[PDB]
């Protein structure tokens, strides 16, 4: 009609993030509270660090302008909603690549199948 060809796979990359969620507990968390569009790409630009009684989402500073106070706050209640008591959530903006996003996990899962593939001659092993 118009065109449409955004959906393509979205099949593939939702069975690819079963996976993820299967894996990573943020991931998993933000499907629980099944976050809308926004707020789910805030979440999913960064990584969950998680403190005595506090979360900060570690969000790729790549990415910065998604992160919205207005966004923080609607994380926050779905957040201490999950954990059923007031969550200290903040939204810090750091672009190193130590931890994978839900995101970066999503599309790290696929590679994953692809890295194996080099990655078994380096457990093939020559010093570890």
């Amino acid at each position: 009609m118009k065109a449409l060809e955004h959906e393509k796979t979205p099949e593939l990359a939702a069975k690819l993030a079963a996976e993820a969620i299967e894996r990573d507990p943020w991931a998993a968390q933000v499907s629980q509270l099944s976050l809308p569009k926004l707020v789910e790409q805030v979440a999913l630009n960064a990584w969950k660090e998680e403190s005595d009684n506090a979360v900060c989402l570690h969000l790729r500073s790549s990415q910065r302008h998604l992160n919205n106070r207005g966004a923080q706050q609607k994380l926050a209640e779905a957040l201490s909603m999950l954990k059923g008591s007031t969550v200290e959530l903040t939204i810090v903006e750091d672009d190193n690549p130590a931890v994978r996003t839900p995101l970066e996990w999503r599309q790290a899962i696929y590679e994953e199948k692809l890295a194996q593939a080099r990655e078994s001659i380096i457990a093939d092993n020559n010093i570890q």
